[PDB]
């Protein structure tokens, strides 16, 4: 089941690819390509390696310069996609934390990494925030200022879904606290992607938090 | 985490192993072990290699000598210890179709099969039955007279699921027949076995009928 790519707002595009199977269904993960005139920014590359080499073939096809990929965590759907774009000389970008985890795991790792718990790329145009632990010790959001959108990857849950889901990774206790770093952000927040499921509003936030304290309590 | 062995019947245990999915969570996925003194008969393989190991491992552990183990489909929920079993040379079976359908795939593939669309195991301890095609054109059910349990694999959903699970594979069109040629048997089931999910009773037929019908359409 191929990639799919589609705009979301100007010089904003959402990438959905399908990893599946062995007798469950098809699950879906979102990442997106954030443009900055011909300049595109990945955020969390495809589950696999082939549907990635699809997304730059998307972006150079339309005469895009590709020059970076950021990655929300050191799980797989936003992550072993690192090891192409590596191979490419396209730089690849995490939370110091989380280039540390998958050195750890002796998976590859990306070429670039930031320091603290705030981060812009683009020059201005995306920021990125660690607001603690939640779906993952070390799960990071990206702020796009221009669209007023964040991208909330498996740190939130779409209203499709009411189950956290995953949680072997996490901090169910601390999950709670984090999206409560992100609300203090104040960002003027306008639509929310979740790493599945679907795009919704600032109202993800709320409902993360309802079933964070619902399985802590 | 660990596959898990539980008796549910005398001389019948099931097993289950698990898989843990992006943002969704923990699924299951169960097989049986079925006893004849200290003859031992697996009917699906775990999951994995390892869970695999350790189902061996609690057969022998016990005193058991794995004579067999059946694989309901070619999937690898059914039949991901069959290079394993191979290299100990424990006999595998599945039908005709299913190992022509790994070799085709280039997986490996069990060292016997069968040619009908009823087979026996264990010289009448396992009934295999073909009834058609449905979550696979290949799935067959086993029948275990004396427990009377039907182990119904992919084949059937359990009440929980409120899908068909991935049907990729699947011929919708013709699955609520096979499921009415399972109960053409008329077997006096008395528990039904899904390949993920709940131990049931007969009713998970009509529920699996229930939602076939339903995608039909
Ligand atoms: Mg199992
Ligand atoms: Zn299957
Ligand atoms: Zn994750």
């Amino acid at each position: 089941k191929p990639l799919e790519v589609i705009k979301i707002e100007d010089g904003v595009y959402l990438h959905t690819s399908f990893k599946n199977i062995e007798g469950y269904g098809l699950v879906d993960s979102n990442g997106l390509v954030v443009l900055d005139n011909n300049q595109a920014y990945i955020i969390d590359t495809p589950w696999s390696e082939e549907d990635t080499k699809l997304l730059l073939s998307w972006a150079t096809d339309r005469g895009y310069q590709v020059m970076a990929s950021i990655s929300t965590h050191s799980h797989e759907d936003r992550t072993a996609g690192i090891k192409l774009l590596n191979s490419k000389s396209i730089p690849t970008y995490t939370s110091e934390l989380t280039k540390k985890l998958l050195a750890r795991e002796g998976k590859p790792v990306p070429t670039h990494y930031f320091k603290d718990d705030e981060f812009t790329l683009g020059n201005g145009l995306i920021e990125l925030y660690y607001p603690g632990a939640g779906h993952t010790e070390d799960n990071i959001v990206a702020w796009l200022p221009k669209s007023k959108i964040l991208f909330g990857g498996c740190l939130v849950r779409s209203h499709e879904w009411e189950g956290l889901g995953y949680v072997g990774d996490a901090s169910i206790s601390s999950w709670a606290d984090s999206i409560k770093n992100i609300v203090s952000k104040k960002y003027p927040i306008q639509m929310v992607v979740p790493g599945h499921g679907k795009v919704g509003s600032s109202d993800i936030l709320d409902h993360t938090i309802d079933l964070a304290e619902s399985a802590s309590n």
